[PDB]
């Protein structure tokens, strides 16, 4: 059974007594400092291919909620950019806080959103996840910053049917749902070598974060936060602040895919 969370009793600064990795070189999420993410005119421009993705269900899995697709063909892929060969999208997750001023992973220039919005994809050259998890190059994660404004068109089904998962352990059918509605007009990315950012942490994930956010009603991030960490027939537990702080950068490089406003050359 997992001891970790996100509790005091439980959470990020305890994770390395079972999973030591959590003290490695190539951990996330990490603050993202744009004077010294330097601009690579290297990267080719990403490619996110979203037309055909096959979304399946959806899932409360006591940290947060899965979106889950299939991933048997390459309908829903992510190529480009820093990106080596195709990577198959899996499930898409979110992180938030227990209010609008928190709950990102990634910060800029130390700066949270409200939200982060995961996009999870696999490399197919390793034929499952569970193979590409234990691989350098097995994971590419999209990551997305969710700024509070206006509703988001794109998030509504999401949102609508949150409250049939409240409780750890429930999923509903959840097809037709499109991805690209979660994607914001410019792809302009910064880049670097990292981890999960839940347990087993392993320095698997080649991540791709956006940097233009999405928007989010405060009502619409209000209902994630009416999920709960709990399951059936136990105390509640509101499923907030299901964040890991940011972690040192320590030898690594942040590419820019464009020219910042911090960069001169
Ligand atoms: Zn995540």
């Amino acid at each position: 059974a997992h001891h970790w969370g996100y509790g005091k009793h439980n959470g990020p600064e305890h994770w390395h007594k079972d999973f030591p990795i959590a003290k490695g070189e190539r951990q996330s999420p990490v603050d993202i400092d744009t004077h010294t993410a330097k601009y690579d005119p290297s990267l080719k421009p990403l490619s996110v291919s979203y037309d055909q993705a096959t979304s399946l269900r959806i899932l409360n899995n006591g940290h947060t909620f899965n979106v889950e697709f299939d991933d048997s063909q390459d309908k829903a892929v992510l190529k480009g950019g820093p990106l080596d060969g195709t990577y198959r999208l899996i499930q898409f997750h979110f992180h938030w806080g227990s209010h609008d001023g928190q709950g990102s992973e990634h910060t800029v220039d130390k700066k949270k959103y409200a939200a982060e919005l995961h996009l999870v994809h696999w490399n197919t050259k390793y034929g499952d996840f569970g193979k590409a998890v234990q691989q350098p190059d097995g994971l590419a994660v999209l990551g997305i910053f969710l700024k509070v404004g206006s509703a988001n068109p794109g998030l509504q089904k999401v949102v609508d049917v949150l409250d049939s998962i409240k409780t750890k352990g429930k999923s509903a059918d959840f097809t037709n749902f499109d991805p690209r509605g979660l994607l914001p007009e410019s792809l302009d990315y910064w880049t670097y070598p990292g981890s999960l950012t839940t347990p087993p942490l392993l320095e698997c994930v080649t991540w791709i974060v956006l940097k233009e956010p999405i928007s989010v009603s405060s009502e619409q991030v209000s209902k994630f936060r009416k999920l709960n960490f709990n399951g059936f027939g136990e105390p509640e537990e509101p499923m907030v602040d299901n964040w890991r702080p940011t972690q040192p950068l320590k030898n690594r490089q942040i590419k820019a895919s464009f020219k910042h406003h911090h960069h001169h050359h």
